[PDB]
């Protein structure tokens, strides 16, 4: 596009291959509490904040919301379990795509409702020189999280951008929904186990099978 | 069955009010230079007025509406809605309520509506059916559909567990709220959307109208 | 409707509760031949003639069509297995609905590509006085079968009817597709294990959960 | 990989001919008092001319077209199609073919088209790529897409099993034919339909264009 200034990347399943760990950790911590959240459902709910994920389960199974102390207790258990796995590595193609974006004079940004500190603290070491602190959105900015467009709208505000000056790179239907409802052109990369139809149904303007094929295709789609 | 209660949505289930709500949202947004189509208003059916306004601002302006903007637009919408000849009952709603009540079940209303003209007409339209203590309205909720909050609140007011209730809904966000509350949810497709959207939202059954639901009730509850 | 003259009923899963048997028999006969057709896939393919069902499997698994002698051999094995089960009983609500249709001066018809003779020979005993021989479509009329609209168009021709003078009652997505592509108002009854969305996606104008609820609702929908 | 061959559809994959086919079908049907929209012509992409004509007759007239009707309508459609400036290559098709050939794979064409002007331009557009003995056209088939017949015939002509080939298709009925042949099928969404329809038909991968497929080929074949 001719108007493009910024590329807004989600983190889990776009920059880091972290979803096998998040899905396993959510499934196991819920099971420890006698609550049912399958690994597949964890993928379906990918994009929600920790508080929202916990509340989905509490609301359907226990008929109430979690209290804040329950949210914090369960999230801390989930985070400990996530961190017990060998640390998540970069999605293949992410670094190469970021280099391309930057070389073209575009501003990369990260937009996530993650509170998984061990990942956030590794962004610079994994993608050196790509991201600016003042141009990032994390759990420490967000009140609602995806699928609310709030995090992407916050990224636009931080960047001094209009929606038509950005592209979102997302991999999960709730994350695509947030980008789309922010009015931003959204590219889905199907890096999980779900059908690509769910990404398109959520509003993705393009769909690719992987970050590496997006990288391979980037110059063509931006022409 | 351990069925004890039937939780009815109001707009498009008890009253034929959606042609009016969709028109009024479309028109008031148009007055403010914002594009909200009648079809889109149906897609948003279920949300509170404040949430509806915010979502349009988020997409079209890249920001949340201010509290002032929400109050002003909603005030205009309510005036316009009430300028139409008052909404009539959905055919079949009263017959179904008599059936439910005759079977010893407790009718409840669950809505994020704060439309006083409709809420204060419930008793006159469905005499003896509903009680303020057994209703959830805009005045009870923080989030509203599609959050299961209002249905969970109704369960609590009724002293119910989710497996003791059935929800009757007509809109995808409403079906989603009932389903995410863990409650068996029957969709009645009383609007212009494809029924697939109601099933996709988690409806356990789909009927084309309140009258066919009424006709079919004793069979499905066997 | 004010134009309605005829109601065109499918047989399997609408008049007879025969689909648990057809699906099991197809699955088992294919397994005997070292071919994969799941019970769920048998439901997905409900509506196809025997030759078509066999060819779906041969084409995807063996890279060719079945010969006619193979089709007849395998179909006869399937029919023997189907007939080894206690004979299929009426769908609850079918007889009551047919009585209603007839009392309203509508002409009931049967439209099926089934060659399962044991069911066809039982139609009169199960629904006495409802159907006319000259106003039926079976495997012995059809060249292609559902999802081709051919069988429903043949029913219209036999009945001296225009598409707008009939209603189809179907329960399977390929059968709904045939009715819809014949230009006929089609009511789906979800009497199997599939999602109702598949019936609606195929073109059904109404969807009910069972023959008994259709029966309960018939006078309302025809007003 | 035991990959040996790449089976290309023609219209909307090798040539940008679908704006012309859809317009010509729409117009010729209109001349005969039959409603076939341009969008519907895209939905039917893949079918042989005879099948396309029959389906419209079945829905609108309640009968099959006669052989005479099929021959007359098809004759008119072919004349109209060829009255447009001849269709150009899909960007990326030639580069992809060079890549495929360089990797030792056998290109094939699989189509129910009998459009001689396009079939007889294959060699001039893609020199050295294709051979008549390794093609399937309208002149080979009894049924055509979405029956897997044409893909199965291509496998046979190439001495292939289904696990030794990849199909490149752009239309839902074409994807369906490849998938029902048991062949890995890549959809390229080069028309106006939603990509969900291509995935619903059984595509294993979806790309937005022939050029992005070309760009991505070496990565997906790793
Ligand atoms: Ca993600
Ligand atoms: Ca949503
Ligand atoms: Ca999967
Ligand atoms: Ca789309
Ligand atoms: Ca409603
Ligand atoms: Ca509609
Ligand atoms: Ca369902
Ligand atoms: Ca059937
Ligand atoms: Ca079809
Ligand atoms: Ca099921
Ligand atoms: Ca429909
Ligand atoms: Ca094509
Ligand atoms: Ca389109
Ligand atoms: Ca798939
Ligand atoms: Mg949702
Ligand atoms: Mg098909």
């Amino acid at each position: 596009r001719k108007k493009l200034k910024a590329v807004l990347f989600d983190m889990d399943g776009v920059l880091f291959n972290s979803m096998p760990y998040h899905s396993e950790a959510w499934h196991q911590v819920m099971k420890t509490h006698g609550l049912d959240l399958s690994r597949e459902e964890a993928y379906m709910h990918e994009g929600r904040t920790g508080a929202s994920t916990i509340n989905i389960v509490f609301q359907r199974e226990l008929g109430k919301e979690a209290t804040q102390e329950e949210i914090e207790s369960i999230y801390h258990e989930k985070s400990i379990l996530f961190n017990s796995y060998p640390e998540a590595e970069r999605m293949p193609g992410a670094w190469e795509l970021l280099q391309k974006v930057k070389s073209e004079g575009l501003t990369p940004m990260v937009v996530t409702g993650s509170g998984q500190l061990s990942l956030l603290e590794r962004l610079e070491h994994n993608f050196p020189g790509m991201f600016h602190k003042e141009l990032m959105v994390t759990a420490f900015d967000v009140k609602y999280g995806k699928p609310n467009p709030e995090p992407y709208l916050m990224a636009l505000k931080k960047g001094g951008l209009k929606a038509d000056e950005a592209v979102v790179i997302e991999n999960a239907p709730l994350g695509v929904e947030a980008g789309h409802k922010a009015g931003i052109f959204t590219i889905a990369v199907n890096t999980g186990p779900l059908d690509g139809q769910v990404l398109l149904d959520a509003g993705a303007d393009l769909l690719f099978p992987s970050m590496q094929t997006l990288c391979d295709s980037w110059d063509t789609i931006m022409l």
